[PDB]
């Protein structure tokens, strides 16, 4: 009926221009990236409260995001700026200060002398340079190039096999958690993510603090795909970095790792983002390549929950262009098949038995919409991940979860207030539904909620009607 | 299956009037009793009918009444010697003047034969054990030869397959006997001789003139019955395989078929089935049945029948007991054996449809111990019990009329209530009433099946999986 | 024409001249000979009667010898004698009586490889350990057969019409034979017509899946022997001529001749065959298609004629005997050479064949073959 | 999955002339080698043809060979500066006359643009990097005016979607390629710029008066193709999807659709399917593809395609192996992972594809190591390969031009045997092909698909299930 798929953004320089977060939100971002990694504290405030403004002015949800950076494992500078780096040449890597020379360049990782061992890669640059550890003298890591090209300051580095050492959480992260929680955010994602227990770290904060948002596990190192399982079900959501996953793991082995992921989270009723080489092109040009076009729209085929833009409107010439071509591939997608990869679990609970049924009572009398009453989200997040094209109306007292579903599947949502009865519980969903212009009296719904309001057993009744079919 | 789902139809007459049989037989089974108003003055129906809600009250097992209408009666007059013998190739009158009976010329009740019969219309007598063909109407007299021979006597039955018969549905002496029963307080009403769908309009003006209507229930029991099959179990409420009579009239090995092609049809449309007649006639006799009998039984149990008939069995045979017993335990062996029956075609496509086949789905998959159906007249329960799910089937209603009337129907239990004032009492209501019955308790999971806002105009439209008592303090 | 088989007891009812061959032209399809009655002699009698009237007619007859039985063995010693008797004389099949576990199959193995001729054995369903062991019985015996009267003595005689539908299931889902005996129309020994109770169970055991119902006292000793066989006939005919189809085989074929035979006729079905053809040296191959109870003519084609009164207590099985066959092309050829000798079909009509990879392959059943009537007739 | 079975093109230029370099690809995989007649002259094409026979021999693999004719030449003449610079706004003349070349004024390759384009229709150059658009005809000059800007080029091509365009599908330079290719004996032919079914009679008259037929592959490059692209399936023997060109004159974000659906209709069809244009073209300057190709790639490997194809990486790049090496090691990695594919709706109604679904039934319940099938065309082994069993999938044939042909369809390795005398000797020549291979050994369990007695009337009309030598001694 409109736009499923969810599409996030990342907000940047290019975004600080007049009435620009609201025009994005207009063309239909859905959820609101704040990287960590740039801008000072001061930036995000302005950004935060512009995107707050904008939702509340176009009537549209829109979810902030809190993205951190995780260990920033990257080059020094360069006296020169930049050098090259030949093959067979060797070079040093130190976790001392130096100036930048070619022989001898400082990392930001200050543990990197404390994890390497003779034998360990060590790539730069997307792995675009590559080099091999042949001992640690201290605080230089002696190394051996054995793919050239050419280096400059502020490059990243990649440790695929590495041992490496560092907590998932920085402690520069844990400042910019805390800003961002007490800011307002909806939700936190966690980079360099390689094990189920890392989402504790964020959790202790988050306890300390006294305000948890779900947590996105971002997948970008091979460890994650490891545990792809446990780290799914530990979080509250994943996003693929396909391009990091790229950069570490056989590249054909990428594209079956994206679909086995997003596969994964809806098994579990969690969303999943499918982020990086998006439509990078359309940083600088009005339109994306053909390659590029397929790619998101194999993205969406895929299943995935939201796609995400990240330079193309942080940083790009074309941000509006980048939304709306987004949104027109998703579109385009969406309105030739309903279909999309089957899912395999077979519901065994009373709340999973409750969610297909729903759907599948929805979809045989043709109903208008399928509307599900939540306190968290769970019970329209097990919906969604079906891909039902029923659209999914969800109704929470708790304003918070509306921003939290915006990366949800085919999902908006509507606040109300606490129900008081069940009867009334259902007056409301047509009193709601009757101040859009979409529904009117007639139209069939199917509702999904809690026994009696507050009860014990959760998500237990699924109810059948045309709106107004009791008014006189 | 943790009781007998299927029901039994018990007949009251000479045998069940001595001392507390008719409870005695409640308590063996009987989930309806049927009068039968070819037999009987209007007091002794009256006694036999109070002895049932007696019996009901008392035992608190509900038990329906069902008043059998008799229809045109169709047979031989009276032989002055008592009986003669009609040999094959003789000729024989059979004739509508009064006659004292000889081997030549005997009378008949119906008037009407000789104005119906024409020259080639079949005339079978004693459940089709003698055969007869008309070669003409000589005035009085439906002249025949003999086709196939054997003995006749005093008042048998005469069955008329193929003739156009004029009698209509409904006799003079039905709408008495309906009339009776209607104000008498039966809850069904089985009209017999039935031929056409327009024949439940005869009952329904008589109901509608005394103001009470009740579940109207066809017997097929000829062959034009079974040519509007479908047309029939949509026009009546119910319908009843009569397999004797059914027998006499099609052809022997025609009849299973028609049997089994009735009882889908009912199910399929949400009627409920009686499967009656040629069940265990040993049994009038003998403390024991037939192989063959047994067998017979079980066929219609497994065919998907609602409900199975004792006819001469209980009204006045020696082993009245025995007969429902024994019928009971042959429906559990078929039952306790497999769950399987024939599957259902109809894919529903209503709300109301689509809604029972959903609530049975997560009943059975989430394991629970018992379905509860709301239900103004019945129609929500009969839905579901057409399914044959293994799941108790519990009926709530406020009407208590409904809870007689769904003793005829497959696997149903029916707990009579007040009116709900709203949904989130109703239930309550259902954990109360659950409750109350030392076999439900705290923690059993059940499904309800049941209406939006109570008194909605979406009738039912609502499903609700609770744990009794999960929410009280 | 008649799909169902019907089995008809030969005693002193059945004596008199040419009275063999009216009961083969009435339908019978298999001669019981009951070595509980009769010397020796009579058996020999009847025996070649059957034979006559089986080359006369040009019906199969199969040969059913009935070994008396009898804690006792499986086997008496007067049972051996009737054995070693009716597998010299020739007999088709034996069926044993009493028979209470699987292990009684090998006595009456040990006396037929002892004499050095092997035939199916029928093991009768008369006791309850018989019940108890029902999955195992049918697969260690060659077919069985359901006795209900003697059921009935010892068991609830309520369960006894769930144990003849259950062992009828059992042996189709195992492609072994079911005949149904007893009680059948046990009237009409004194009359020339049945109760109506009568032909009401007979119907039963058509539909309840039976490849065969059999006669006992009604032929053997009877007043009306052809009109008891008539009769079971015109049932048998009422009853299939309205009834589509039996109690579905839940059986998944997993085995390379069971996958075959399904996938046959699967093919037949969606190909609207006229017929299902099957070459068998053994009879195997048939008796796999037969089980189904597909509405398809059923044509089996052996070299061995022993098979083809083997197959004669088979359902809707029609068997024809053919030469030995030297090459699978030549095999087809034959089997376009029979089917226009019966000129049952015409020009364009499919049949599928089901037969053997090269003549007597050591994989027995494993060739699908459809072909048009006629079609490679230049 | 025992090998690779989705199959891989490639084409044959200047990097793949150097010493055993044909030989290097097929080795490394190439199935079918296409020879481009954009460029070379018909010495080139003799050349790379014997080395292409040779290496098939050779190695023992079969190796199509496919010719892709140009269709319509639709490009800028020369520039006499070499190139200039289109800047939005301005206004610039294409002619049809000869001219050389200045920023105002080029010529075109394209005869009839003059005729062809009216006020309104869009001139898209350079893949449409460049865009313009028609004021006016004037004469000889079509006089456009520059929408989108960017720098031109001697000899770039241009694109004119929604223009009605007036050329044949064939240009005269066409047939004499095509009959040369003919002659010089390849074994399939490419059409550019298909727009109707009709397209396949103007080779097929060239093919007729030659007196030779080969597959005929039809380019979808236009949208007028994907307009009827059922039509074109149906007429056409292959389909090419080329995304690049459906790229320029279609909506960017309907691409990945097309050739999701011309896949899906092909297979309907048990037409082959080859996916072209930009697989791995970054592989043309590197030793590794960007990640977006590799993906790109596993999708249309996962979409069904029965072939991918391989343009510059091999017909210009420095990296032509290492190209298809690793076209193989992503078309393995994707059906190593999953053997589930886009399922069909084709119901087989006939008696040859209700035996082929049915032996492929028979073939995976019975978890046999291959699939026979014989076929004098191919058409009864396409009509297995694109069910994308996992089975093996062996095609014998007596005509050893379809082994080439097969080469390009999923899945299908071919064997050239004698022609048969009879069935079981044709069971024996399975043996004795298979028992050749180390891959086979005695006891492995076959099906074979096959003609009933041999050169039949009723095509493929038997299955066959066999353990290999039972029957030995």
């Amino acid at each position: 009926m409109t736009r499923r798929g969810k599409i996030v953004c990342t907000l940047g320089p290019a975004t600080q221009r007049d009435d620009l977060v609201r025009a994005l939100v207009e063309a239909g971002m859905d959820v609101a990236r704040m990287n960590f990694s740039h801008g000072d504290y001061d930036d995000h405030k302005v950004a935060y409260e512009r995107v707050r403004v904008a939702s509340d002015a176009t009537g549209r949800a829109v979810g902030v995001l809190a993205d951190l950076q995780g260990p920033k494992i990257r080059l020094g500078r360069f006296a020169s700026g930049a050098t090259h780096w030949a093959e067979g040449e060797t070079v040093r890597i130190t976790v001392g200060a130096c100036e930048g020379s070619h022989d001898r360049v400082s990392t930001t990782y200050k543990r990197l002398a404390q994890d390497a061992v003779a034998g360990d890669r060590v790539l730069v640059d997307d792995g675009k340079v590559a080099l091999v550890v042949d001992a640690v003298e201290g605080d230089d890591v002696v190394c051996t190039v054995v793919e050239g090209g050419p280096v400059s300051d502020n490059k990243g580095i990649s440790l695929p096999g590495m041992n490496v050492t560092a907590p998932a959480l920085s402690e520069k992260d844990i400042e910019d958690l805390t800003f961002a929680l007490n800011l307002g955010v909806d939700m936190v994602a966690l980079s360099f993510v390689r094990s189920p227990a890392d989402v504790e770290l964020v959790h202790e904060v988050m306890d300390r603090i006294g305000r948890r948002v779900p947590v996105i596990a971002k997948l970008e190192k091979p460890e994650a795909i490891d545990n792809l399982e446990a780290i799914v079900l530990a979080f509250d959501a994943v996003m693929v970095a396909r391009g990091d996953l790229g950069v570490e793991l056989p590249l054909e082995e990428v594209p079956l790792v994206q679909k086995r992921a997003i596969q994964m989270a809806r098994e579990n009723a969690k969303p999943v983002i499918v982020a990086t080489q998006m439509l990078d092109s359309m940083i600088e040009n009005s339109r994306p390549t053909r390659a590029e076009a397929s790619d998101v729209a194999n993205a969406v085929l895929d299943g995935a929950d939201a796609l995400m833009l990240s330079g193309e409107t942080s940083v790009g010439k074309y941000p509006l262009a980048a939304v709306r071509t987004m949104s027109r591939i998703i579109c385009a997608v969406e309105e030739n098949s309903t279909a999309a990869p089957p899912l395999t679990h077979i519901p065994r609970t009373k709340r999973g038995v409750i969610s297909y049924a729903a759907r599948d009572i929805g979809e045989r009398l043709d109903a208008k919409a399928l509307v599900a009453f939540t306190q968290s989200g769970d019970t329209v997040r097990r919906l969604a991940r079906l891909h039902t094209p029923l659209p999914l109306l969800a109704f929470t007292a708790w304003p918070e979860v509306r921003s939290q579903l915006a990366m949800t599947w085919g999902t908006e949502t509507f606040i109300v207030p606490k129900m008081q009865s069940t009867d009334g519980m259902i007056r409301q969903v047509d009193k709601s539904l009757l101040e859009l212009a979409r529904y009117k009296r007639g139209d069939l719904v199917v509702i999904v909620a809690g026994a009696p309001p507050g009860t014990v057993g959760s998500t237990n009744l699924i109810h059948v009607h045309r709106i107004g079919e009791d008014d006189v």
